[PDB]
């Protein structure tokens, strides 16, 4: 399935080059531009367990997630992720628990130790 086939074949897109935050572009987005730190980012994302559970969707109540990127208002894997992506992009990421929810986890959904799938379409960004 989708999560498989990013540990198969994800780019590793950590500075550490320690996998613990794999890509793969599903779909090209718009020109060169990426986002700056601190900019308003805006997602949609569909979320699983690496093992396929669904955890989450934006989709589900037509909210796209709005964020400040870098500043540590979500998973790390996603403040690295994001910053990689054009407008319009679509990719899947693979997320290790260190760039996640860690030993904690974040009961119910989130398991200690747990790798994380997501889909994310960046939306938009803003100043």
């Amino acid at each position: 399935g989708a999560p498989a086939t990013v540990t198969e074949q994800g780019e590793d897109i950590t500075s550490k080059k320690d996998r613990g935050v794999l890509k793969i572009v599903k779909r090209v987005g718009n020109g060169e531009e990426t986002p700056m730190i601190g900019d308003k980012v805006y997602v949609h994302y569909k979320g699983k367990l690496s093992n396929g559970k669904k955890f989450d969707s934006s989709h589900d109540r037509n909210e796209p997630f709005v964020f400040s990127l870098g500043k540590g208002q979500v998973i790390k894997a996603w403040d690295i992720g994001v910053a990689t992506m054009k407008k319009g992009e679509i990719c899947h990421l693979l997320c290790k628990p260190e760039y996640a929810y860690g030993s904690a986890g974040s009961l119910p959904k989130i398991p200690s130790n747990a790798t994380l799938f997501f889909e994310i379409e960046l939306l938009d960004f803003k100043g």
